[PDB]
């Protein structure tokens, strides 16, 4: 009744949710996206606010301070473990939902925009539209995803080799602290402001909107998705890709999607396809890439296309907050450094790619931009160098299936240990997977040690300082989750 109790003293108690209350399960749902995680036997928040003025969030997060509970921010949702509204041991925590502060203020002429982190990217790039045909923003590639864990994580999506991350386009942000006081970069200081732009979420505090730059896209893009079965050559024309993709033009991104033997190369290209295919016949003619395998298009009508292949929907696709696509899903990522061995793409392609309960492999390669950002000039360190980064995604649609899917995306990442990178085995904080390690907590508080093992994947060289600035900024580890940095202080 205490925290309760405090709670309705200065939120509106529309605003509030007990698990006692009749809305309580819906508002628990409404932005979850794994069904893994809406199963009865998962731990429940003993509340969930729901802010519209950032005041709201102060409130709470002094409530919260001052009758020990712990608070779990959530904005879209998508957290793969979904730490944002959920424990994996039993604890007492509040929710605070950011779903009702989604507005989006674009400034055309200025090329800056603020964004509240409970908007979805869908509607981020919906606005940006709006305002100017042939300004962008950098950041990944699903709709719904919320725009508060992603910037956070970092952030990466088909702009990643022009312009970098999210997050290293963030130019201000409101956060709130571990003391309800309300910061933005004139206010915070460096290390905090470094922290909160790629360090991952909760760790650093809530942050309520994000500046950002926005960028210049040509009035026309490029998309191809071309196929490569392994008949047609797949294994070879993906060990060429390897050591191409990452050096391509800056103005061109390839990934890679391979669910069976059969590789799919996508393609995004700032420019036409008269442009393109010279470009392709000069640098990867391997991949066979003619003009009747463009589509040209808007950037914006790029997002819908890339995510769904879709071309005519674009408020239905970039503004939904219906969420009917709740599988039950695991993830994994790696990242390389030094080219595969062919022998080792026949493997994924022939063999593992064909098991019960494979999963599907994305391949984004790095290289330009991304990887000419200093490793620490960001807490997201993986950038000179890598050739590509790879997600292992596992989704089913029934409760009692999952052995097989669990079992192959535990078996696949051992068998490719030897061939990415090592000490350590580099993995990307949005992908966010609790098999990599947990915190463990002594005296209410993260350690540094538990917290160093999955850490050093997450952040590489840049755990330590991610640490100090937490010690920092919240020394009580009052903003945490079985995998936020722990503070470290003398
Ligand atoms: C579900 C999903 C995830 C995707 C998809 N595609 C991606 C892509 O193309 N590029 C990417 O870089 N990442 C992709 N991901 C992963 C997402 O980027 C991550 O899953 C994001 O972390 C999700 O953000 P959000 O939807 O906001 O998730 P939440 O569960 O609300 O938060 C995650 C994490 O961050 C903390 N947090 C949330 N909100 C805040 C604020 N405002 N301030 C600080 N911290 C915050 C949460 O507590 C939690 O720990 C494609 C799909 C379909
Ligand atoms: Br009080
Ligand atoms: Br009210
Ligand atoms: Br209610
Ligand atoms: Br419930
Ligand atoms: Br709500
Ligand atoms: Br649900
Ligand atoms: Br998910
Ligand atoms: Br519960
Ligand atoms: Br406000
Ligand atoms: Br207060
Ligand atoms: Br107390
Ligand atoms: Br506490
Ligand atoms: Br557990
Ligand atoms: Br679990
Ligand atoms: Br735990
Ligand atoms: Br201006
Ligand atoms: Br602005
Ligand atoms: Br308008
Ligand atoms: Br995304
Ligand atoms: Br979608
Ligand atoms: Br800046
Ligand atoms: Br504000
Ligand atoms: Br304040
Ligand atoms: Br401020
Ligand atoms: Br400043
Ligand atoms: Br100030
Ligand atoms: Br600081
Ligand atoms: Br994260
Ligand atoms: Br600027
Ligand atoms: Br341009
Ligand atoms: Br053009
Ligand atoms: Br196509
Ligand atoms: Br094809
Ligand atoms: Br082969
Ligand atoms: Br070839
Ligand atoms: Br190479
Ligand atoms: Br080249
Ligand atoms: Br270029
Ligand atoms: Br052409
Ligand atoms: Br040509
Ligand atoms: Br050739
Ligand atoms: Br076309
Ligand atoms: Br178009
Ligand atoms: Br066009
Ligand atoms: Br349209
Ligand atoms: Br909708
Ligand atoms: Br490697
Ligand atoms: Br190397
Ligand atoms: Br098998
Ligand atoms: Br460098
Ligand atoms: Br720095
Ligand atoms: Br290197
Ligand atoms: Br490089
Ligand atoms: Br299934
Ligand atoms: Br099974
Ligand atoms: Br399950
Ligand atoms: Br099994
Ligand atoms: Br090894
Ligand atoms: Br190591
Ligand atoms: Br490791
Ligand atoms: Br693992
Ligand atoms: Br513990
Ligand atoms: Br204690
Ligand atoms: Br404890
Ligand atoms: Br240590
Ligand atoms: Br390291
Ligand atoms: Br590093
Ligand atoms: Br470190
Ligand atoms: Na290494
Ligand atoms: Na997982």
């Amino acid at each position: 009744e205490d925290f309760l109790g405090c709670l309705v003293k200065e939120i509106p108690p529309r605003l509030l949710y007990a698990k006692s209350s009749p809305a309580y399960p819906s508002v628990l749902g409404q932005t979850i996206r794994n069904s893994r995680w809406s199963s009865p036997d998962n731990v429940k928040p003993l509340y969930i606010i729901t802010p519209t003025q950032v005041s709201h969030i102060q409130s709470a997060v002094v409530c919260g301070r001052r009758h020990t509970v712990r608070i779990r921010v959530r904005s879209g949702g998508h957290d793969y473990e979904g730490l944002s509204y959920r424990s994996l041991q039993p604890e007492t925590f509040a929710v605070v939902d950011l779903n009702k502060m989604r507005a989006v203020w674009v400034d055309g002429k200025a090329r800056t925009a603020w964004v509240d982190s409970g908007a979805q990217l869908g509607e981020l790039y919906y606005a940006i539209y709006k305002a100017s045909p042939t300004l962008a923003f950098p950041a990944g590639v699903c709709p719904t995803v919320g725009v508060g864990g992603h910037f956070a994580g970092g952030g990466f999506g088909m702009l990643l080799r022009k312009y970098g991350i999210a997050a290293e386009n963030v130019i201000d942000v409101k956060l709130v602290d571990a003391n309800g006081k309300l910061h933005d970069k004139k206010s915070m200081g460096d290390d905090h402001f470094w922290a909160v732009r790629g360090g991952g979420g909760e760790s650093f505090g809530i942050v309520v909107a994000w500046q950002v730059k926005l960028l210049p896209v040509p009035p026309t893009v490029t998309i191809f998705k071309i196929s490569k079965t392994v008949s047609e050559g797949a294994v070879d024309i993906i060990n060429k890709w390897q050591v191409v993709a990452p050096q391509l033009p800056a103005d061109l991104m390839i990934r890679i999607i391979a669910q069976g033997p059969k590789a799919t190369f996508e393609a995004m290209y700032l420019g036409t396809c008269k442009t393109l295919t010279p470009l392709m016949s000069s640098k990867f003619p391997e991949l066979g890439m003619n003009p009747s395998h463009c589509n040209e298009m808007s950037w914006i009508q790029s997002i819908p296309f890339v995510h769904l292949g879709h071309r005519d929907a674009l408020e239905d696709d970039l503004l939904n907050r219906q969420n009917s696509f709740k599988p039950f899903a695991e993830y994994k990522s790696d990242y390389v450094y030094q080219p595969f061995p062919k022998t080792v793409w026949e493997q994924i392609l022939n063999t593992w790619l064909v098991k019960p309960g494979a999963g599907i492999m994305i391949f984004d390669p790095y290289g330009a931009t991304i990887s000419a950002t200093p490793e620490s000039a960001t807490p997201f360190p993986h950038r000179k160098g890598v050739l590509f980064n790879i997600q292992y995604v596992n989704y089913w649609f029934a409760p009692g299936a999952a052995a097989a899917p669990l079992s192959w995306s535990k078996d696949i990442y051992n068998y490719m240990e030897p061939y990415v990178s090592k000490n350590p085995r580099q993995a990307y904080a949005n992908y966010r997977d609790i098999d990599l390690g947990r915190n463990e907590v002594v005296n209410d508080v993260s350690t540094y040690a538990s917290g160093k093992v999955w850490g050093q994947k997450y952040f590489k060289g840049n755990f330590e300082r991610l640490a100090i600035t937490k010690g920092k900024v919240d020394p009580t580890d009052y903003f945490r989750n079985e995998q936020s940095i722990p503070p470290l202080i003398k």
